[PDB]
């Protein structure tokens, strides 16, 4: 059907606005605690599934001219209307809540839809609870989902949340009870179910019991009964049998959270299937398992990786084939610890190839990796805020330096370059001249193990070893065309390295380093029949996954 | 402005639509003639300037839901308010008349718009004169002016339209005073003022005064002043006073029609100004002048030139450079004979380059051109429609050539091409086989001169004739051309006597521009004129030629250093 809205639809639409805010053609006003809305019948009845009833339905409102709506907020209501005469709604981030209180009021399915994404977008680290129990309250299974993951992710690490205090039975014992609790030990959900029952007792028992159940054996083998002995109320006999009830039956488990193997995460590898171009895949220390991972974009190449204290995976920047019948986006993501899925972020303000992402004080900070290129000042940084997920721009480089690496020890930001290296204090917000390298090595990676930073290859086998409190660059030893990657295995500094000659197969091989002996003593060598080629622009970051999200990489041995 | 559209303004219009079909929250009806019409106040309000008022000033019409609205078409109201709630008019070409005429009752301003748009592109041949009418009963200046024109330019060939004899007198003095009447001689418009009153002798004895003397002097004479008198209702005297009057005052002048001199239309000329690539300019013979013309489109290239038995010029096809930071357009143009500009028509279908059109039987035939070729048949042609205007698949070409040349002979289609020639009879839409050349030659084209065709040049100086009637091709004679030249030849019929305009080039040497008479049965082109380097600039390559009558007026003269 012909619905054509060129220069009509919109005309249409601001004649209804002109007639709105010159206040002609209302028959009906909306008293909102002594505040009055004129408005008309027709937009309310298009826009919102309440109003339409309202002004349908032959009882007392059809007639009633001055309608008294209450439990229902003057902006929200105001903003509702113009966002109804002309499409905008220019949500903020505070009166989400109550905007959303308000469309569920009206049951308007545009803004609430609109509003339920704004909300999902942005349960970053705080309000997760808060909308966890409002998604409660309102039934948003939509909501309810990513929040619930969400808190299962990051609740499991603060478990002192002051809204956590405040929340429905129902929503407990589903937190509780779902397996996907991110604890690598299994009594802080004790004494957390236990905190959440010291705030309210006595009248409260049956839910105290109750959550003590759920914890189930493996943490009612605990002070759990000497606890409940100190706060029980007097005179309560068949309470201690029910709870001595609680510790043989009801199906002891493991969990899924103790399942933290630290592993080693890799990208752009060889795709096993031929023409595919490249792949992410994992390898496991322990384990001597190699798994696989899904392509963040499935077509972008030419990331970088960084991995937060709190073992967090994200991805910025890269190239993308432009698939005309390599453009480079500054697109963000994340990756999930459970859905075996990457959910995107705020994109970054420019398209990068290849940048060096270092984290410090909970915040990323993504050092050069073409900017724009044609920059004024060449040398330029862009930081990300990981709480208000928003980016800040920050001191620039000092000097352009290209195939760079950066590092962050002791809470401060290192990037290393051919020779020289500056460090950036996040805390002043400036660049102070660090120790130069007598050496002038490029395409290389450094790693930051403990105090000390260790600069591996360049072009070879260059070690320079630099310390912090010292202030200066050393070499141990050369390793026993090779491809390092330094990385930090099991609080132990080692390295894994591939060998290449001519007419002759790639072999990998991890080695032990050790501090004062300056050798790399055999670790493991990672056998051909589990691991098959990666390439050349493979990149390697230690971070702990999950096995059984993930899935083995099939190659034949 | 802070307003979207983006699935929000289409979903409230959707919303709209099916709140009216399923006649829901409606609070007002329209009684037409019996029929109902259940709508709602704020659509009418926000579109028709006239129901914001029927709907807001405080009145009895305001609170009656039963409104009895009368002197509109049923179909007309339906449709608009249609249109009040998709945006989609989708208006024929037979109901325009009651839809505008509604439109304006109803102070409706953008189908107001539409119908007004509608109705001035769609002036053709016949319902000018009624839609002048209309346009005169309801004032708009658009259509009045265009229809003005356009009445100034056919009716002055007709003046026997039905439609032409109910006309308002202000309106039929603005049309017979102006001086726009591409007429000719001055005694066709004295006869149609005369019918004009013949219908309505007597009755109409008042405007057969006001309508005498517009005619002026020139058509005032003494024979018709007398016959007048004769005829007119008995016992009038004063009449016969007041018409003696009208013969000595009210300043006889030159009319405008009559300087339709015979000239010579080019087009892609040596641009004077390096800004420009190519030009249209004109030659007189006559006059010994060479005037200018506006490029059609200013920045497209190689069209197609062709001229009705009316004197008319269309332009179509051609390629236009992309300027990316030469793309073909199918578009279709025509040039205007007073206002010195290019009125678009309808476009092709297909994007042609260089297409060849010929008119015969009124309709405008376009013949090859590479409409888009790309297959061992491709051979194609699309005729058009000077009345419908409207593009109409006929009958394809036969045999696909390329640098080929198309006339009309005896209300019949010919077109030439290196040795091949096929006659396409437009009442059986079919191609016939022709006789065929001896000599193969290209890069040629054809003139249509009396009942034979002169097929001159080609890659020369051939002369080729052949004739309908024989159906024979025959040499006459060579061109006298100076030696170590290529001469680039032109043939067209001038003043009922065929003669050409050739160019000779030479080594080191600067281009010469003259016209030779041809005869008959001498074979030989005698010197006519020879076109002077003081008036005329050097023309190029890809230059074109075509007879038509032009206004000295209206056009400007090429400035231009001797």
């Amino acid at each position: 059907e012909r619905q054509i809205n060129t220069e009509y639809a919109v005309s249409l639409l601001e004649q209804l606005k002109l007639f709105y805010e010159q206040q002609l053609f209302t028959d009906i006003v909306l008293i909102v605690e002594g505040t009055e809305f004129p408005c008309h019948k027709m937009v309310l009845a298009t826009c919102s599934s309440y109003f339409r009833a309202m002004f349908m339905s032959g009882l007392s409102e059809s007639k009633q001219t001055h309608v008294h709506l209450r439990n229902v907020d003057a902006a929200t209501l105001q903003i509702i209307i113009t966002y109804a005469y002309t499409g905008n709604l220019a949500m903020n981030d505070s009166t989400v809540e109550q905007l959303y209180e308000t469309a569920c009021f009206l049951q308007v399915e545009d803004v609430l839809q609109r509003c339920r994404e704004y909300l999902i977008k942005k349960i970053n680290a705080e309000n997760c609870v808060r909308l966890l129990s409002f998604a409660d309250l309102f039934s948003c299974e939509e909501l309810k989902q990513s929040a619930k993951r969400m808190v299962e992710h990051k609740f499991t690490a603060v478990y002192h949340q002051d809204a956590f205090m405040q929340l429905s039975h129902d929503l407990l014992i589903d937190i509780l009870s779902s397996d996907n609790l991110n604890v690598e030990k299994e009594e802080t959900v004790r004494e957390a179910a236990m905190l959440w029952l010291e705030y309210n007792t006595e009248s409260r028992s049956q839910y105290l019991s109750s959550v003590l159940s759920q914890i189930r054996i493996d943490a009612l083998s605990e002070v759990t009964q000497r606890a409940w002995f100190q706060g029980l109320p007097p005179n309560d006999k068949s309470v201690v049998v029910q709870g001595l009830y609680k510790s043989m039956p009801k199906f002891f488990k493991p969990r899924l959270g103790m399942t933290k193997e630290e592993m080693m995460i890799f990208i752009e590898a060889s795709s096993e299937n031929p023409c595919s171009l490249y792949s992410s895949v994992c390898y496991s220390p322990q384990a001597e398992k190699v798994y696989k991972l899904c392509s963040p974009p499935a077509d972008l190449h030419k990331v970088g990786t960084v991995v937060t204290p709190d073992n967090d995976i994200y991805i910025a920047g890269g190239q993308v084939p432009l698939k005309n019948t390599f453009r480079t986006v500054n697109c963000f993501y994340w990756f999930d610890a459970q859905q075996n899925t990457w959910f995107p972020k705020t994109p970054m303000l420019f398209v990068r190839i290849k940048p060096s992402l270092v984290c410090c004080e909970g915040y990323i900070y993504a050092i050069g990796g073409d900017s724009v290129g044609g920059e004024l000042n060449r040398r330029t940084v862009e930081r990300y805020d990981t709480e208000k997920d928003e980016w800040t721009m920050v001191s620039p480089l000092p000097c352009a330096w290209q195939w760079s690496a950066a590092v962050v020890v002791h809470d401060c930001i290192y990037v290393m370059t051919l020779n020289l290296m500056y460090c950036y204090f996040p805390r002043s917000d400036s660049w102070v001249e660090m120790a130069m390298r007598q050496t002038s090595r490029s395409f290389a990676s450094a790693a930051a193990f403990g105090d000390k930073i260790f600069y591996i290859g360049g072009l070879s086998v260059t070690v320079e070893i630099y310390d912090v409190n010292k202030n200066e660059w050393k070499m141990a030893a050369n390793i026993p065309d090779p491809c390092v990657r330094a990385v930090v295995i099991s609080n132990s500094l080692c390295v894994f390295m591939r060998e290449t000659h001519l007419n002759e197969r790639a072999k990998y091989v991890t080695y032990q380093y050790d501090l004062e002996l300056d050798r790399w003593s055999l670790r493991q060598h990672i056998s051909e029949r589990v691991l098959w080629d990666l390439g050349r622009d493979f990149r390697c970051t230690v971070g702990k996954l999950y096995p059984s999200c993930l899935e083995e990489s099939p190659w034949k041995p």
